[PDB]
RNA sequence: GGAAAUUAGGUGCGCUUGGCGUUUUAGAGCUAGAAAUAGCAAGUUAAAAUAAGGCUAGUCCGUUAUCAACUUGAAAAAGUGGCACCGAGUCGGUGCU
DNA sequence: GCCAAGCGCACCTAATTTCC
């Protein structure tokens, strides 16, 4: 016999179903393992996988990074408590000791509980000088006296580690404080350099335009606009955006080819300056000096305002004080009956709340501030309160912009107060900085001993790697080398060849030979058109591609076929307006070197590619040096200083032993020979590959030498639907053996598209950057209407006008690529327009009238990078012929037939176990066809209802698809994988796809292309119906141990509970609080005696253990051992049963329950409501004319109601047995039975929630909602049936429990 | 179906790094009462931990993927369950071997 | 439990040119 499979493929499920030629579902008897009296069960080939969602790796990466982060800062303090400990202990023997045992209660502490000085007269003094460590901090700083070691440990201690960040290279001078006299430092200097043009900054307020809390981009735009004829893109106005912080252009300022971005807080900085200075002269040189010097003084301004840093903190600290003082008395004046709340309740975000509580400032903020509306005299408090600075602490989220640099000055000068009064500080001076400054590279990872599978890094010496010795010990180069050749692609031609650097010149030779080799021209002389010759290919590319960075059509045609061969007419195919390859390293390495000849020439094609790679590879300067001191003598000192800088990134597709190269056999030629001259033939690379007259094809399929667990997980794409494709594997293997090892003659797959699930920043930012390039808040541009506004510059994109930037609303959005054709909404495919008709035709892309019209407009939003280069391509499409009539066909075909790359890995994967020539055709579907199939036929899909709906839409799949490519032959649907074979009427095939491919099911009996019986709408109909109709269903939950986290993450305060986790193993919850709600991996049946106090007697039970993810490790390395740690004695080790979780079990009456845990429990069955019932509530809860009246007429006659939930309450009172939820919900319906049946139908849905497989959750029914009732007790599952379920479910093996008392 | 180039967007994997949060303790609360309770004073900071912990002791590892049961394999993983027919409230019945 | 910065590599999507 032969048969079908139908797969749906979800995030959380898999749909399978069995399918015969008659459309039906086969019936199977299975054989019943186990100790029970059940040994043979009748089961349907059809049913559903449901699973939990797969996980990324980034939860996993962050805590990891974190893990490193946390360890390392600990050690740097205690490199600075090894320096200080010798010094320390003449000082104080135990102070160190104090500090590392603080967290502990006064019992436990075996020291004085005062860790600073060890008694509470000192202690106190000590917080009554020093408020805060700012107050310390800057007092060490500033004075000369010789201060307490303990005092000034804390000080550096505090520096070291919280450090700030490092975004930062080089150092800044303190001396550049002064924002305006650095500006009109600024100013002057640009007017010394052009006295024709000179800049006004008299009535300036830079300071307070610069300092500013607004963005970069604000704060721009806010002093240009007070500078009379000055642009935002202009050379003042981008050492404005420098000094900011931004990253501007100046290739425009000065009429550059080459770009010219400038960043001063980037390392490469001081040596693009040297490079930009070297084309536009050493006459700017002290201009970017007087904005580097400009961008010192706003940096610091904006954080803070000899310690500057500290200073600022403690000056925020006594305004603290002076604003509280004035709070509490504006309050004791004129709301008392307010003062208790605010600053003595913890549980109102008023200032105890604040202080004491946990309420944060924005929620302290929006507390006080009607109370300090409501008071007067508030006016300086409401002022500092919406400038965000009221009662502000130290310690704020927003302390993240504070550079390392003032930590270490402020570290650095109290080093040199006590540096004659403490010997050795003056030795560790370099040693400490060091501990603060130092920051492993990237490209280094974790210092490991070959115990970590996430590090490369290879060491000089086997010494312990610490700051001081870093370079010492470790191999930069072997390790930054290893960072890139670890990622790095192998050629898919050859699989052990490495491949090219991008940039290569090889590569570059390549791309250009290969598009070159298949151009055509044809002049006046010829009457038929021509490839290009040898010598012709060689003189292009010396006298075009080796002179001009890139060649365009109009280039071929006058600089070569016009001005050197002599000829007048001459067109070209092959190549549009501009070559795509190009010779740009060429060029590069020609304007650095100055030496032509040495780069034609072939003999040094080794030198040339060696350099290039070491380029590519490597981007610290220091590395470059060392691996280009083989080619000092080929260059002077001026070429290497312009060579080293020259540093590329990417990588190519194609190795350097394929493309020049293997040779052939006979010719002794390599691919790229072949691409240079090929006499007629000009066979290009993929010609070349699969000519079975040269040996590149043996060769290649020679070089080609994996589980599929492995394959899948390489695969791209999210972890989510990975899991599902190999679920989907499985399952299909065993549906093999379920029909004897005999292969499915289809297999049709439909895979459900996923969901959606900063932004505004990158909105805005995107939008600052175009208009800045045209010349014209952040959560508004949430709108789509309003975002593109600003994205097409408050003007039409059909017509030259500007938009009322009120009247939105009374315009429309338009999108380019028509809805009917391309499933698409994004702002990709999407326009505001005035008007509809304005695009002209409704039916196509944009009318060639508006696109020759607007087409300029557009390519300025274009350059401005504010429209996509797909979306201008579409706006423009008319242009180029519009969309075709075949066009029109295809996006209607491609609205069926499956599009997404990992859908098209699933058939491969199915195509290569089946297929071992054809036995069986893969066919991959959209959820279209069976959905309008659901809709036509009213087979209605209602999900709320139970999972057989996953089911369904398998077995829809195989029924449509296997029905359609019997009815129409055609192989665009079944998938092929590399046995491609290479070879109007458009109007028919976009009525084809339109229509007919469904009529054919419409109506009476449908044959096929050759006296084939196809669909019989008859028989067929009933048939469907029937098979969506049945009660029993394969619905299995994969059983999964849980992984993870060790429980929730938040650390609760103390408690007299023991329900709460230690968080050390010294550390009692009692004292120092701890975690809650531990995470179950799997549990355990545990069949054994426990004894039974104060008796010391014994009594053997039968319990559920759940063993704990912290538990796990040490309960598989010995069961036994651990469970008698627990009071299990006398323990049956053959009755240790691992129960992970959805572990199934059936009881009395077929109900069945889950296993959520060891004490809580889920429902296990599902409601099998009939198909009448179904499309009845369908049709209800949505509300042709002639057609929909018609349902709404079976809609109005029917009952249905009242049955309904007869079907629940049965349902409820056998399986589910909630007695007081499912009281509550037969009240509240009659309650509303007035109401229409729309809003009744609408309602009845949500009440499937009480029914529904899985976990129980709240549903509520219209104003009356229910609490949810969940199984809180596992008793019954002991002396249940456990049911161990194959991955389809037909298989079963089921223990009854109660033989095991 | 697949490959290369050109433009761009987007997603992931890995590394390096900053700032919060949380938890315990330190920062002497005072006065009036026999005490529960009032009147006030005060609050901004720090230490330490930040999965338990582990060994190979590294400035390393510690939350992804994968997992029914029963037989096998170092492993990857591979093996193990008779077929039609008639019905349908979760699968049942009848018949063949 | 959250927010933020930087670097590299890989992949997918989405139109053009040339091919298998």
């Amino acid at each position: 016999k032969k048969y079908s499979i139908g797969l749906a493929i979800g995030t959380n499920s898999v749909g399978w179903a069995v399918i015969t030629d008659e459309y039906k579902v086969p019936s199977k008897k299975f054989k019943v393992l186990g100790n029970t009296d059940r040994h043979s069960i009748k089961k349907n080939l059809i049913g559903a996988l449901l699973f939990d969602s797969g996980e990324t790796a980034e939860a996993t990466r962050l805590k990891r990074t974190a893990r490193r982060r946390y360890t390392r800062r600990k050690n740097r303090i205690l490199y600075l408590q090894e320096i200080f400990s010798n010094e320390m202990a003449k000082v104080d023997d135990s102070f160190f000791h104090r500090l590392e045992e603080s967290f502990l209660v006064e019992e436990d502490k075996k020291h004085e509980r005062h860790p600073i000085f060890g008694n509470i007269v000192d202690e106190v003094a000590y917080h009554e000088k020093y408020p805060t460590i700012y107050h310390l901090r800057k007092k060490l700083v500033d004075s000369t006296d010789k201060a307490d070691l303990r005092l000034i440990y804390l000080a550096l201690a505090h520096m070291i580690k919280f450090r700030g960040h490092f975004l930062i290279e080089g150092d800044l001078n303190p001396d550049n404080s002064d924002v305006d006299k650095l500006f009109i430092q600024l100013v002057q200097t640009y007017n010394q350099l052009f006295e024709e043009n000179p800049i006004n900054a008299s009535g300036v307020d830079a300071k307070a335009i610069l300092s500013a809390r607004l963005s970069k981009s604000r704060r721009l735009e806010n002093l240009i606009a007070q500078l009379p004829g000055e642009k935002k893109n202009g050379l003042f106005g981008n050492l404005i955006a420098l000094s900011l912080g931004l990253t501007p252009n100046f290739k425009s300022n000065f009429d550059l080819a080459e770009d010219a971005k400038l960043q001063l807080s980037k390392d490469t900085y001081d040596d693009d300056l040297d490079n930009l200075l070297a084309q536009i002269g050493d006459q700017y040189a002290d201009l970017f000096l007087a904005a580097k010097n400009l961008s010192d003084a706003i940096l610091l301004s904006d954080i803070l305002r000899k310690a500057p840093l500290s200073a600022s903190m403690i000056k925020r600290y006594d305004e603290h004080h002076q604003d509280l003082t004035l709070l509490k008395a504006l309050v004791r004046q004129q709301l008392p009956e307010k003062y208790k709340e605010i600053f003595f309740d913890q549980s109102k975000n008023g200032y105890a709340g604040y202080i004491d509580g946990g309420a944060s400032q924005e929620e302290f903020y929006k507390f006080i501030k009607p109370i300090l509306e409501k008071m007067d005299g508030t006016e300086e408090l409401l002022v500092k309160l919406n400038r965000e600075d009221l009662l502000r602490k130290q310690r704020t989220f927003d302390n993240g912009s504070i550079p390392h640099q003032i930590h270490l000055g402020e570290l650095h000068a109290i080093l040199r107060r006590q540096e004659d009064f403490y010997p050795f500080l003056k030795d560790n001076r370099e040693k400490i900085e060091k501990i603060l400054t130092f920051r492993i590279p990237y490209y280094v990872g974790p210092l490991a001993r070959g115990n970590s599978r996430f590090a490369w890094m290879t060491r000089k010496s086997e010494e312990t790697i610490t700051p001081w010795n870093f370079e010492e010990v470790v191999d930069k180069g072997a390790s930054a080398q290893s960072f890139i050749e670890r990622m790095t692609n192998f050629d898919k031609n050859l699989p052990n060849e490495k491949v090219l650097p991008k940039h290569s010149l090889l590569y570059e030779y390549f791309t250009v030979y290969n598009e070159l080799t298949k151009v055509k021209y044809v002049t006046e002389g010829m009457r038929k058109p021509a490839f290009l010759s040898g010598e012709q290919k060689k003189a292009i590319v010396d006298l075009l591609f080796k002179t001009n960075r890139k060649v365009t059509v109009k280039q071929l045609k006058e600089d070569y076929f016009k001005k050197i061969e002599e000829f007048d007419s001459v067109e070209i195919s092959g190549v549009e307006d501009r070559f795509n390859a190009s010779l740009g390293t060429y060029h590069d390495l020609l304007k650095i070197i100055k030496d032509k000849d040495f780069l034609d020439n072939e003999e040094n094609e080794d030198i040339l590619e060696d350099i290039v790679l070491t380029l590519t590879l490597f981007e610290d300067r220091e590395m470059i040096e060392e691996r280009l001191k083989t080619y000092a003598h080929l260059f002077d000192d001026k070429v290497m200083k312009q060579l080293k800088r020259r540093r590329y990134t990417g990588w190519g597709r194609l190795s350097r032993k394929l493309i020049n190269g293997i040779r052939d056999k006979q010719s002794g030629k390599t691919i790229l020979d072949f691409l240079k001259s090929d006499g007629f033939a000009n066979r290009n690379f993929m010609q070349l590959i699969h000519d079975d007259s040269l040996t590149f094809k043996e060769d290649i399929q020679k070089a080609q030498v994996d589980s599929l667990h492995e394959h899948i997980a390489n695969l791209a794409g999210s972890p989510a639907i990975k899991k599902g494709i190999l679920q989907t594997v499985k399952v299909v293997d065993e549906l093999v053996k379920v029909m004897g090892r005999h292969k499915p003659e289809n297999i049709v797959i439909e895979m459900a598209r996923e969901n959606q699930t900063k932004n505004s920043r990158e909105r805005m930012k995107r939008i600052e950057e175009g208009i800045k390039e045209l010349g014209s808040e952040n959560t508004q541009l949430q709108n789509e209407k309003l975002y593109l506004y600003y994205l097409q510059n408050g003007r039409d994109m059909y017509v030259d006008q500007e938009l009322d930037i009120n009247r939105l609303s009374d315009y429309d959005v338009d999108a380019i690529v028509p809805q009917s054709f391309l499933k698409d909404d994004s702002i990709d495919n999407k326009v505001l327009t005035r008007s509809d008709k304005n695009r002209g035709k409704s039916d196509n892309v944009p009318s060639e009238e508006v696109v020759k019209k607007m087409k300029n407009y557009w390519r300025q939003l274009l350059n401005a990078k504010l429209i996509t280069q797909r979306k201008f391509d579409n706006l423009t499409k008319a242009e180029r012929g519009g969309l075709s009539e075949l066009d029109k066909a295809g996006f209607i075909k491609r609205q069926l037939v499956e599009t997404r790359q990992i859908t098209k890995h699933v058939a491969q994967i199915l195509d290569s176990r089946m297929n071992t020539i054809r036995e069986v055709k893969v066919i991959t579907l959209k959820s279209k066809l069976v959905s309008d199939f659901r809709k036509d036929f009213q087979f209605y899909k209602v999900r709320e209802i139970n999972n057989y709906h996953h089911a369904h839409d398998a077995y829809l799949n195989a029924v449509v698809g296997t029905a359609l490519i019997k009815k129409y032959p055609k192989l665009e649907s079944e998938f092929v994988y590399g046995d491609y074979k290479v070879y109007i009427g458009k109007a028919t095939a976009k009525y084809f796809f339109y229509s007919n491919i469904m009529n054919f099911f419409k109506t009476i009996e449908t044959n096929g292309e050759t006296g084939e019986i196809v669909w019989d709408k008859g028989r067929d109909f009933a048939t469907v119906r029937k098979v969506l109709s049945m009660p029993q269903v394969n619905i299995v939950k994969k059983t999964e141990v849980q992984t993870g986290g060790f429980s929730k993450e938040s650390i609760l305060p103390k408690r007299n509970s023991d329900k709460l986790i230690a968080r050390k193993k010294d550390w009692d919850p009692k004292k120092y609080g701890g975690f809650d709600s531990p995470t179950v991996a799997y549990s355990v049946l545990v069949v054994a005696k426990v004894e039974k106090g104060k008796s010391k007697k014994l009594k053997s039970v039968k319990e559920l253990l759940g063993i704990t993810i912290m538990e796990r490790s040490s309960f598989e390395k010995n069961p036994i051992d651990f469970l008698e740690a627990k009071g299990y004695k006398e323990v049956k080790k053959d009755l240790i049963i691992k129960l992970p979780k959805y572990s199934l079990f059936e009881l009395e009456n077929g109900r069945k329950r889950m296993l959520a845990s060891a004490g809580e429990l889920q429902k296990g069955n599902e409601l099998a409501l009939p198909s009448k019932y179904v499309n009845f509530l369908y049709l209800a809860s949505h509300y042709p004319e002639d057609n929909e009246q018609k349902q709404l007429f079976v809609e109005q006659h029917k009952h249905y109601l009242d049955e309904i939930i007869e079907q629940i309450s049965e349902f409820s009172k056998r399986v589910i047995l909630a007695d007081a939820n499912l009281d509550k919900v037969l009240s509240a319906y009659n309650k509303h039975r007035d109401k229409p049946i729309r809003e009744q139908a609408e309602n009845i849905i949500h009440l499937f929630t009480l029914t529904n497989l899985g976990a129980p959750a709240a549903f509520k029914y219209f104003d009356t909602t229910i609490d949810r009732k969940r199984y809180t007790s596992t008793k019954e599952v002991l002396d249940a049936t456990l049911i161990h379920q194959s991955i389809t479910g037909l298989y079963e093996t089921r223990i009854d429990l109660s033989q095991l008392g």
